[PDB]
Parts: C-alpha cells; sequence; structure tokens
C-alpha cells in the first residue's frame, strides 16, 4: 500500500533503463533500478571491444556511482500483479506503484552479454575475446545479420592479415526491413575488405564447435557440404527479447515477439501503471538503443502526466534509421528511410559508436 505516493521499480539497465532512471533521479521520484550486472554495457560497441586491445573498459559503466541507493543489482524472477510486488531470485521483493519493463534482447557473446558479474569481470571477457582474434589467423563469423556483417568488417578492419569468412544462411545480407541499396553496399564493402562470403549456407555442427576460443584446428560444416577450417567461431546468429523477468505474469498480454504490447503511450495492454520500454516492447520500429532512450522519457513522463491529470504523450515512429558500422573507416545505413553513404556513417557512428553518450548520460567519465 503507497498511499498515494510514486515508488518506481525499473527492470532492465539497459539504454532505456539508464535513461528512465536518470530522469526519475532528476525530478527526485523514488525509485529502484534493477539490474542482473553491476554496470550498464553499451553494446553497441560491443564488437570494437572485442577486436580493440585496451576498448573494452570504455563500454561498461557503474551503476552504483551514478545512482547509489536507487540502484540494486538482481535478478529478477517473476512479477505479483496482484500484490504488485517485482520477485527477485533469492526471495527480495520489491513493491512498486509503476512498473517499467526495459528488459532488452539476449543472445551469443560477444554481441550481447547477460552474465552476473563484477565490472572488472565482464571488461575481462572482452579482453580475453580480442586475445582469441589475434592469436587466430582464421575466423569464422556465422550469422550475416547486421551484427554479423559488422563483427566480420571490424576483424578486417583492424586485422587486414587474418582470413575472415562469413557464413549467412540467406542470399542478402542484413536486414530485411533496410532499403535493397543498403543491403548490397554492405556486400560490396564486406568483399572489398576482402571478407570471404559463403551465402545461402547455414552452419550446420554448432553444437560440435569450441566458441569464442582458439583453436589450432576447427572444421565448420554446412548442411550443402561445404567444410571450412578456421582457428575461431564467433556467432552473430540472432537475439531473442529477454522476456524472463515477466513472461508468466504477463503472458497474455505478449506478442509472438515475446515483447509486451502497449499503446502509443508504452503503457502494457490491460494495465496503466505498467509500461515497456526498448527492445521489450511491442513496437513495429526495429530494437534500437536510442527508441530504447525515447520510449524511457515517453514512459517517465507519462507517469508524472497521469499523476498531473495531464494529457499524455505519443510516441509516432517514423521511416526507419539504421546505420551499419563497417570497421571504424566505412560503414553504410539509411537515415529516417533513406540511403546515408559511407563519409556519413563513419562520421556519425563508427568511429565512436555512440560510446560517449552513455557516460554523458550516466555522469561519469570513461577510464
Ligand atoms: C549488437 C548491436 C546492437 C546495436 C548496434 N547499433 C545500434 C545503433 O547504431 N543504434 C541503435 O539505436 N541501436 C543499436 N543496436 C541495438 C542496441 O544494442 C539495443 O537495441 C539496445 O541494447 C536495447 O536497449 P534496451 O534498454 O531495450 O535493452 P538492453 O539489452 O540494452 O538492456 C536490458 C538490460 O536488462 C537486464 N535484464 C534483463 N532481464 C533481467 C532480469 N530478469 N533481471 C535483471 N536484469 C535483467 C539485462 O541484463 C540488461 O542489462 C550495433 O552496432 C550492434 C553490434
Ligand atoms: N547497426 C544496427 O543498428 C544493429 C546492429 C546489430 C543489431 N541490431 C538489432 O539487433 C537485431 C538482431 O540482429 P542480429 O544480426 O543479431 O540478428 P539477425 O536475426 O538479424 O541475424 C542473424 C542471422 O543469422 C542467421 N543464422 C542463424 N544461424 C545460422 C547458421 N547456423 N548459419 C548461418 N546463418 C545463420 C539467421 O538466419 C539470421 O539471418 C537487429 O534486427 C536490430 O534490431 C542493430
Amino acid at each position: 500500500p503507497h498511499m498515494g505516493a510514486l515508488h518506481v521499480v525499473i527492470v532492465g539497465g539497459g539504454f532505456g533503463g539508464i535513461a528512465a532512471a536518470s530522469q526519475l533521479q532528476a525530478l527526485n521520484v523514488p525509485f529502484m533500478l534493477v539490474d542482473m550486472k553491476d554496470s550498464f554495457h553499451h553494446n553497441v560497441a560491443a564488437l570494437r571491444a572485442s577486436v580493440e586491445t585496451g576498448f573494452a573498459k570504455k563500454t561498461f559503466i557503474s551503476y552504483s556511482v551514478t545512482f547509489k541507493d536507487n540502484f540494486r543489482q538482481g535478478l529478477v524472477v517473476g512479477i505479483d500483479l496482484k500484490n504488485q510486488m517485482v520477485l527477485l531470485q533469492g526471495g527480495e521483493a520489491l513493491p512498486f506503484s509503476h512498473l517499467i519493463l526495459a528488459t532488452g534482447s539476449t543472445g551469443p557473446f560477444p554481441g550481447k552479454f547477460n552474465e552476473v558479474s563484477s565490472q572488472q569481470a565482464a571488461i575481462q571477457a572482452y579482453e580475453d575475446m580480442v586475445r582469441q582474434v589475434q592469436r587466430s589467423r582464421f575466423i569464422v563469423v556465422v550469422g550475416g545479420g547486421s551484427a554479423g556483417v559488422e563483427m566480420a568488417a571490424e576483424i578486417k578492419t583492424e586485422y587486414p592479415e587474418k582470413e575472415v569468412t562469413l557464413i549467412h544462411s540467406q542470399v542478402a545480407l542484413a536486414d530485411k526491413e533496410l532499403l535493397p541499396s543498403v543491403r548490397q553496399e554492405v556486400k560490396e564493402i564486406l568483399l572489398r575488405k576482402g571478407v570471404q562470403l559463403l551465402l545461402s549456407e547455414r552452419v550446420s555442427n554448432l553444437e560440435e564447435l569450441p566458441l569464442n576460443e582458439y583453436r589450432e584446428y576447427i572444421k565448420v560444416q554446412t548442411d550443402k557440404g561445404t567444410e571450412v577450417a578456421t582457428n575461431l567461431v564467433i556467432l552473430c546468429t540472432g537475439i531473442k527479447i529477454n522476456s524472463s523477468a515477466y513472461r508468466k505474469a504477463f503472458e497474455s498480454r505478449l506478442a509472438s515477439s515475446g515483447a509486451l504490447r502497449v499503446n502509443e503511450h508504452l503503457q502494457v495492454e490491460g494495465h496503466s501503471n505498467v509500461y515497456a520500454i526498448g527492445d521489450c516492447a511491442d513496437v513495429r520500429t526495429p530494437k534500437m538503443a536510442y527508441l530504447a532512450g525515447l520510449h524511457a522519457n515517453i514512459a517517465v513522463a507519462n507517469i508524472v502526466n497521469s499523476v498531473k491529470q495531464r494529457p499524455l504523450q505519443a510516441y509516432k515512429p517514423g521511416a526507419l534509421t539504421f546505420l551499419l558500422s563497417m570497421g571504424r573507416n566505412d560503414g553504410v545505413g539509411q537515415i529516417s528511410g533513406f540511403y546515408v553513404g559511407r563519409l556519413m556513417v563513419r562520421l556519425t557512428k563508427s568511429r565512436d559508436l555512440f560510446v560517449s553518450t552513455s557516460w554523458k548520460t550516466m555522469r561519469q567519465s570513461p577510464p
């Protein structure tokens, strides 16, 4: 029983969650941010952190330094809707008047890092990854979605002398939703960088492969009988909505995606005090970090606007913005539905990978 008082709980400390937490902190609204890690992960830069020595420490930002007693590390195992509690592993419970679900996506390392561990262990996992890439003359990237084409491009840009093969199950690279001109340019850039492309092939012995580790010899097989000898296998095979925290409680209002259905105010269907932001919300746009932060502004604003009996802010998508960095010197993509070239993408994304915007949000300075 909050007896009218606000206490917001944010489940997930990603791009959406740290934006929500930062705004709630500036409004002096009581809240608790929950994340399984001890630091925010700027995962847009996770592939650069897999190939550049010393870079990983720029991609993890301590929660407690920024949020102090408004942060609690923990693993959310469920949501008790009748008694308005967030259920943590270990048995602890967090009461809320409003709930913001910002649980993001899960997938293979290095592109995603969803482990309970300390900031130094997380940084070391990416430094270890860099050392496996450095030891490995021959490298296979599996999956030619937008992550795989970035992974392969990063390796060949930092290490032109390595042999890199990208194996992709479709005939075209990167998102089906992209302008065809963008998808063709991605292909032409990988080929000009010397990446060997095996298109329309599915790697078929994934269970038998050592992953993210150098070996003197690894044989990759595909369903068409192609065999590739390599020293290192990196998986960029896709991601899944991380419905872990809320799956049982909200099974009624889940999309196929695993996301939560929401109106244009980002309240979860059937609720007025539960919001979903970022990857876990069921919007028609693609899963983007910058959209996560914009949903965060909308959700917090609507919590306040609901208390002030004011009209709620509305989320209105426009045409697709999607930028692919192709190593630090190259890239291609589209901004609001039209093509942008390699100089533009290099300057906007490939050089810094938006890293400074997260340190600014967290009001910390990178080491
Ligand atoms: C992999 C990748 C992604 C890119 C890339 N580029 C861009 C880009 O240029 N622009 C962009 O907007 N998005 C880009 N993205 C997408 C961006 O990474 C994601 O869209 C973004 O992370 C989504 O932000 P969310 O806030 O929705 O989710 P996160 O995954 O960031 O965070 C969720 C958090 O919840 C925590 N969590 C989840 N379930 C939990 C539970 N049960 N208990 C506790 N904590 C939990 C997780 O540990 C994690 O900390 C990119 O180059 C790469 C290589
Ligand atoms: N630059 C950006 O904006 C950016 C970059 C990365 C990711 N993202 C976001 O994350 C989402 C996921 O992207 P992603 O690339 O991680 O996944 P994805 O699902 O877009 O691509 C993974 C691909 O790997 C293929 N694959 C799976 N197993 C395979 C196998 N054994 N052999 C060969 N191919 C195999 C899949 O069929 C799929 O085409 C994007 O749709 C977007 O929302 C954005």
